[PDB]
């Protein structure tokens, strides 16, 4: 009786315009769910045929992505941390969002359950 | 030297919030990144690990991702067309994004290359 999803974190503070922002979350969501597909295929089939279930929230430094990304590590949670070669209006290798799951919404709330919504 | 893309086509005329619509957008590039995966996976390969360029442009009205659907499978273009059941601020079943590729962008701009920028 799980429920499963998958958080997007996106910066706000990257001054990025809503095309791109909306770019990275995607590069995001398909990342981690192909990082699901690969090393836990039962959380990811549940929740892709479960409506796969998203929601973006925000953090306002490149560092919180990086300590997300540690705790969602530390739960083995799968995840994928967003850097975009293309994204040339921020300096290179400058990191955009952090996807964390699919995986059961418990688990990725205690990594993301206190961020903020976009 | 083919080069590979994936556009998102969003509806301006929801009045979503941008989490959502961020939302929508990732739930198009992840089901038709799937698309592609098990129907075109060298083309899913190839754009995966070049940086899975992702453009979102818009259109205003429902009519026109279907037209838009209806192109790409005329090309045979990976693609999704997406309603989400949990986004009830919109009627049931309503459709909110259409993804199409990854394949290549000259196939691709077909379908999308003449639609605006979010
Ligand atoms: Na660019
Ligand atoms: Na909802």
């Amino acid at each position: 009786m799980f429920k499963y999803k998958q958080v997007i974190v996106a910066r706000a503070d990257l001054k990025l315009s809503k095309g791109k922002l909306a770019a990275q979350v995607a590069h995001g969501a398909v990342t981690a769910a192909f990082e699901a597909y690969k090393k836990k295929r039962e959380w990811f089939e549940a929740w892709f045929r479960e409506g796969q279930k998203k929601v973006v929230v925000k953090v306002e430094s490149e560092e919180e992505l990086f300590k997300l990304k540690a705790e969602a590590e530390k739960l083995g949670l799968p995840n994928a941390l967003i850097r975009d070669a293309g994204l040339t209006e921020i300096p290179p290798g400058t990191v955009t969002v952090l996807a964390v799951g699919p995986a059961p919404e418990e688990i990725v709330d205690k990594v993301t359950g206190n961020l903020k919504l976009l």
